[PDB]
């Protein structure tokens, strides 16, 4: 999975991710309401009320609903994205922090903060602990990021030596290893510019590039995290300023296209692939969530604010799985 | 500009193009009917009385439909793409040639052949002129890739030396340089694969990937033509085979978009961006025209037989540079 | 500057390494007797009693002798390498300490002491102080590197949280950044191997490599600290292993010879030159030290057994700055 | 296997290459003297008088003496360098031409030519055939380069369409592919330069190198017979400009050490070690030959002028294969 989040030139902030996974699980957009209550563990039955609604991506089929990724009726954004070989839970909570499972972490914190303080308040009282779940039969090694409405970004890890914090981001992140190694491998690649390189002489003769894109030569082009990384970063930095939220959406999705994966291209060890499922974006102001299939290119759209924030009931909405074609003259 | 023709286990050929630019001329999608007259150059007032109609997208500023790309009514789909230092024109045709404007090729090629076999025939009795169009103000270096509905493909390069035809290529193409150049340098990522490098011991140390993709080390992430077309290239060969139309219009839009670049990432040395303004597909045995663009990531298709093809005027359909979103809620 | 250890299959331990700098300091191979006496700080005169001789590569023109880097007599060697934007001092040493400046460190630890474990525990109750000196006109950021004759290598860094020590490291140590940073860009690089990728087709296509070493697709050529780490790591892994003494230091120069750097391909930001000024090798159980520079390929050894241990003066040996080519016939 | 030429400032023309291989055939350095005769074919007995003298590595097993490399006493130098999968020959002569080992092509060469222009001359009178011979077994698929005392390079590749030859090349040739391949790759290499990139901001973070080295980001570490070509290229504009004929030998080996092969990095399919046998240098002025072996650093060096080239058998160095150290105070 690869994420970023923009700030447009109207002041709205916007997150993004990929998700790039082997299975399709059951999903769907999720809106809950206030007041609903995520658990806390699956085999605990104590629930944390929730005090703010939220729209995202998210299984329903374990007791809470887990959101993948989601927007805040205040404005909070977040994602959570695979961490493998980095990934420690504990397997008791630590003296006056409650147990929590990893996979209910977006959940809680959309339902209960407005701000990336409060989001390392919150986590600062629980201890992600190793329960498993029913739809994977294990509990993932996952690190989470979130971005509030003001645009500033943090990046939890749950480190070997416990829950690392990282402050004021860059806003960007995808998966092993930790923030800081990424951030330092930033610094071997500020040669990868838009610009081209001047023309050279070796003897008589006169070098000249073959087309446009030379100022990227070093950048990888391979689908490793560390690679998805780069790109992320210096596509972010180099894009052109979104000037409003459509516009954010689009150049964001034209940013996570050179990590988008195609079906086939990256196996496993266990002969599957890893593929992108969907991507995402959702805007801290409006609280509009969007997304894109594999197979459907057209992007949907759904606005928190338009439903029913005290329904009692999980508002879903479906995926259609179909390439949406518009036709311009009636078409086989 | 990048290109590539899949073939779907149904037996359809599919061909597929990005269009990189750093500028957007008034561009449509046009429908050629038969007997419409194609011109051979600008200042001859002359037109050629073409059997076959075809669709593509072009433009219509000067006196004959310059298309980009396109398929006939007999399958054949071909484009025309950017040769910078190598497309080698002349001043005075050959004798026993007529001279032809570079920029009507694929609109003449698509009237009036069927087969690549007619194509290598066709362009043999011409000489590509020096002339200059109205739009951009000189002759652009363009070289041209065709597939016929067995899907065959070749590609044609005005060179230093003449015209040089490429026979059953591997169906892809970016920009200069030659075609066998590209060819060979396939040659030198053979190692570029889907499947995870073993994990080795350095001393005491184990070493394991960071996530996956890391059999892809090696590929080039930059938007040279060179790297573009090695993405390309190899990303064709590992994606799914696609089983039918709808499914080839996916794939090649997902093997296309990690060649596709937004704004700003690729300057040229005045300062101009380069990106990717549209993306069309292409099959041959419906003669369906499909396409999305840089602000618009629904596709939109136009069937060529629904139309009249005996119509005295082109018909002509134009873009929708909008996000054309839809709204699951009532959405802002 | 670049280096590694390496152990033979007769049992012994060698430490090689290059120095790569802007300007030639006057250096020789200063061999420094028993008792001789260091200081620790300039602009203090308190000199501690060495316990041991060690012979290495020096400077003379300050108070005390300094070593880049060397052996001694119970089989101890390390070496200073560079670490710019990274090496954080002292200003006041902390109370239970003793300030000691920078480039005194090897002198000191090499006079002093036996093990690795030594090392640390000499190391604990210093201070590194901001002290500058007359050579370079401030202190160097620096970070440090022991072997000792068991073979276990040590990194010490002078990091901005405070001296951060890595023990039974893979014994590589190059420049910036610190020592687990590079340790974990090691695993991106696991399919970097000998063995060539094997033949595939694209189409009709066999496509097969040039010609042999295409195993190692993706590492690096360039001379920046990440790179040379990297190609000194892999190729310490896959070079056959030394049968001696000899043998290794052969083998210690074939691994150095790719990150040797002729004068004028790397240019500093000011318009200096950077290359390979020498590159010198020891081993631990014979004590002898090696060493060649970058205008004289002929390699020189200087054994610290054979001279008085005991004298009370600095035995020094000056550097042949001439090729010292053989001629078979006499001519030039 | 990588060569390269230089000037230096002196006036003077030096060649040099590296020998890569799997195994070492007895192996020495041959003068071989003026009218000593070497034949065609190993089959047929036709032997050609050779007007020149001329010294270099080869072998002596089969009949006349085949040579590597060399200078001849004119000034014009030469090496045989792999071609595999691109050498073809042919089985009988073209019609008025005589047939010729490819093995004996630099013997003939030197033995009878002064002039590049000359070399052209001679070869067209030759057909390349498919002789094998009794060190190999098979006719190893070459291709050859030449330059003259006045520094001008060529190259000659026997290619499936017959024998390509280029003129005024840069003065550098390693293995496959073709000249042109190699001379329009290095145009995808133009950013690789001395100097360091600019540092960046990305929001708050000041993006800064590593240390230096940062400009030749994008360059190739790998064994293969492309980025050999790459390195040996760019490391030969850059590197500083020889003042004399050591200064170009110094510098020579410098540049080729970023192409010389430990043992054990590089294997064949077969599990056969590739590595750097030797590396020789030449002068065209004076006539000397140099080289250094795997097993031995330091430099000898032979010259052809000082032996009686009248002498009526050939002339021969061993090589002296152990390290040879200047112990400096009768170390061990």
């Amino acid at each position: 999975c690869s994420s970023l989040s923009i700030r447009t030139t109207d002041d709205k902030s916007l997150f993004a991710r990929t998700m790039d996974f082997t299975m399709e699980p059951d999903s769907k957009v999720i809106i809950v309401p206030r007041n609903y209550g995520i658990r806390l563990l699956e085999k605990e039955n104590v629930v944390i009320n929730n005090s703010y609604a939220f729209v995202g991506m998210g299984s329903t089929d374990i007791t809470s609903p887990v959101l993948y990724d989601g927007v805040n009726e205040k404005g909070l954004m977040g994602a959570m994205l695979y961490y493998a070989t980095f990934a420690t839970y504990a397997d008791e909570p630590k003296k006056g922090t409650t147990g929590i499972n990893p996979v209910y972490v977006i959940s809680q914190v959309l339902g209960n903060c407005v701000t990336v303080d409060d989001v390392i308040e919150k986590l600062t009282s629980y201890t992600l602990l190793n329960e498993a779940n029913i739809i994977l039969g294990f509990a993932p090694p996952l690190h989470y990021t979130f971005t509030d409405a003001s645009g500033e970004s943090i990046v939890i890890e749950p480190d070997k030596t416990g829950i690392t914090i990282h402050r004021k981001t860059i806003g960007v992140m995808t998966n092993s290893p930790g923030y800081e190694w990424h951030q330092t491998n930033l610094r071997a690649y500020i040669g990868v510019t838009p610009n081209p390189p001047q023309d050279i002489m070796m003897g008589d003769l006169d070098l000249t590039p073959f087309g446009q894109g030379a100022g990227g030569l070093g950048l990888p082009g391979d689908f490793t995290p560390s690679a998805r990384f780069l790109r992320v970063a210096y596509w972010k930095k180099y894009t052109e300023k979104a000037k409003n939220e459509t516009e954010g959406v689009t150049n964001l999705f034209h940013i996570l296209s050179s990590v988008n994966i195609p079906k086939g291209v990256v196996l496993t060890n266990e002969g599957k692939t890893d593929y992108t499922i969907y991507t995402s974006a959702m805007c801290a102001q409006s609280k509009n969530y969007y997304f894109k299939l594999y197979d459907n290119s057209r992007i949907s759209a759904v606005s928190l604010m338009a439903e029913n924030l005290n329904s009692q009931d999980l508002i879903t909405f479906e995926w259609d799985r179909k390439q949406d074609i518009k036709q311009l003259n009636q078409v086989n």
